[PDB]
């Protein structure tokens, strides 16, 4: 201690009042009565604004000024019943009027007989011009921006009429800067044509366009506007990145424990914009070390072709194995958010499962698909990820076994209330063959885990064999829901069930079930989450599971 505690008398009790005054004085901080005492004025003039912003004019406030341990300060609040507004009129004229997608300011808080809300006026007006700024109606004037105040009689007049004036449109898309992709390329991946309506966030999806497609360290990307219609130029600065660039970046699991991953990536080989790369990652559990080449196809960032081999070592709970791929995919977006990979993956496969020692090869085409639809990057405010993706193969045509693999997640999220935050997820997979044996652990399923079913270490929810070996299940099934309690900024408080299990049969599939709670912390980076669980089946213990990267 010692802070002084300050106090809001509402009569008769008026919570929403009550909170904004609160808000609107502010802290009193340390002590003490005089300092409080030259605060009155402040006190009461704040408070006053605090019940004109809610519709309250006769307005009438006391303060009192109370020494102790620690100090106190108690505004004794009446409010006069609200200034209701009479005429409201907001019109937006110009091209604007005809905009479909212009959202004119609507709702409960500017209908007529309604108590003046603080800023109601203001977010209309904030609204319109934004929404102007947006469409590129830079020509766009508000005509008509009068607020009237009876507070006595209690009347309030709203006045909004926007004439927008012409639309601007986009000019030239210009390109400088010391790279040496080809214009041909760049223009493919500029999301508008010119002569079409002027919209910042297509500027705004160039620069991250341009920024994503790894081509360079830095862009500048500005369509400044002009005076008093035109055509505005939209101007792109190029800096080239440094052709090879190198990272590594260090991680911890529950699941892996320990972890190094480093990527060495050219950006661009040649005019045509293709992209080598080669990446690793090192964790005790697991090894692994993949190169990669990708030609851009149409356009460039959401449809591409990508080239893929690797090796991977794993030494796992009762299994291991070297794993080498090569692969080709062909990467394409449609409208929705949909996009396929239609993929040709070639694989070898030496591993052991329990104590028997096994070696197969497969050569399986696969199709995927997935969608993606989130507020934003950093932790969003709701979203959700569906993903789907079969492989095959027939034995014979280069395939030690007949295999249909398939396997598929939903993870979703909302918010709702003040902050209060739900996840679901769930995963399912299958793999049907006319030879099990032939299936190594990459074909197989495996289930427990950070994200999976926290209560159980990572992959270690599977079938056994006679000696009581974790062998891998044809199908599993994982699922999640979690409620998170917003505690403080970039702090929250989770509570989950998890269940899920791998297994053989589907008429037994021996669910296991896994609940707890945990800590969710939003670091630059990412979500960091520890949770601890505890396993309602097999003999159940409790269980640290920590993890880092994006909720969804
Ligand atoms: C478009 C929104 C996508 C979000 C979908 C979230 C799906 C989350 O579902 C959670 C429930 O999953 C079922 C888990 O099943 C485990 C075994 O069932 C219990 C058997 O005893
Ligand atoms: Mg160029």
């Amino acid at each position: 201690g010692s802070e002084s505690q300050l106090s809001v008398r509402v009569t008769p009790a008026n919570a929403a009042l009550k909170a904004n005054i609160e808000a609107y004085v502010g802290s009193l901080g340390e002590r003490d009565e005089a300092a409080l005492q030259r605060f009155r004025r402040n006190a009461e003039a704040q408070a006053e604004k605090a019940a004109q912003a809610l519709g309250y004019f006769q307005a009438q406030i006391d303060s009192e000024v109370k020494d102790g341990k620690p100090p106190k300060l108690t505004l004794k609040v009446v409010p006069g019943e609200p200034v209701r507004l009479r005429q409201v009129n907001i019109q937006v004229l110009g091209e604007a009027a005809s905009l479909e997608s212009f959202r004119l300011p609507s709702g409960k808080q500017l209908k007529p007989g309604a108590k003046l809300n603080q800023g109601v006026y203001e977010d209309a007006k904030r609204l319109i011009q934004n929404q102007a700024s947006r469409y590129g109606f830079f020509q766009g004037r508000f005509s008509t921006q009068r607020l009237s105040i009876d507070p006595r009689a209690g009347i309030a007049d709203i006045d909004l009429v926007y004439d927008s004036g012409q639309r601007y449109t986009f000019g030239k898309v210009s390109f400088d800067g010391d790279s040496i992709i080809e214009e041909e390329l760049l223009r493919r991946m500029v999301p508008f044509k010119a002569g079409q309506p002027y919209d910042s966030e297509l500027i705004a999806e160039l620069n991250q366009n341009l920024q994503s497609s790894g081509y360079f360290e830095g862009v500048r990307v500005d369509a400044a506007p002009t005076q008093a219609r035109q055509a505005i130029p939209v101007a792109v600065r190029l800096e080239a990145r440094k052709p090879r660039t190198m990272g590594v970046g260090l991680g911890f699991s529950t699941d892996v424990g320990a972890r190094a991953r480093f990527n060495w990536t050219r950006h661009w080989v040649n005019a045509e914009g293709h992209s080598l790369g080669f990446e690793s990652e090192i964790s005790a559990p697991r090894q692994n070390v993949g190169a990669w080449y990708e030609i851009p196809l149409d356009p460039p960032l959401t449809d591409k072709l990508r080239f893929t081999s690797g090796y991977q070592f794993e030494d796992l709970v009762d299994t291991e194995s070297k794993l080498l791929t090569l692969g080709g995919e062909w990467h394409s977006k449609r409208p929705d958010g949909w996009q396929r990979v239609v993929s040709l993956n070639w694989m070898r496969e030496e591993y052991k499962l329990g104590d028997d020692s096994g070696l197969s090869s497969f050569l399986m085409p696969g199709i995927g698909y997935s969608l993606l639809e989130t507020d934003n990057k950093v932790d969003p405010s709701h979203g959700y990820r569906l993903q789907f993706n079969v492989k095959g193969a027939k034995e014979g045509l280069l395939a030690d076994a007949d295999v249909l693999h398939v396997d598929a997640m939903a993870k979703g999220l909302t918010s709702f209330a003040g902050g209060h935050r739900l996840l679901g997820r769930l995963q399912v997979g299958g793999i049907a063959t006319n030879d099990y044996k032939s299936i190594p652990p990459s074909l197989r399923f495996f289930a427990g885990g950070d994200q999976s079913v926290r209560g159980y270490d990572y992959r270690t929810l599977s079938p056994e064999n006679s000696d009581g070996d974790k062998i891998g299940g044809r199908y599993m099934i994982a699922g999640s829901v979690e409620y998170q309690y917003p505690l403080a900024e970039r702090w929250r408080l989770a509570t989950f069930v998890d269940q899920g299990n791998a297994f053989n049969s589907l008429d037994f599939p021996s669910i296991k079930t896994g609940v707890g709670f945990g800590v969710r912390w939003v670091s630059p980076v990412g979500p960091l989450r520890l949770d601890l669980a505890h396993a309602l089946d097999d003999d159940g213990g409790f269980r640290l599971h920590f993890s880092m990267g994006p909720e969804l």
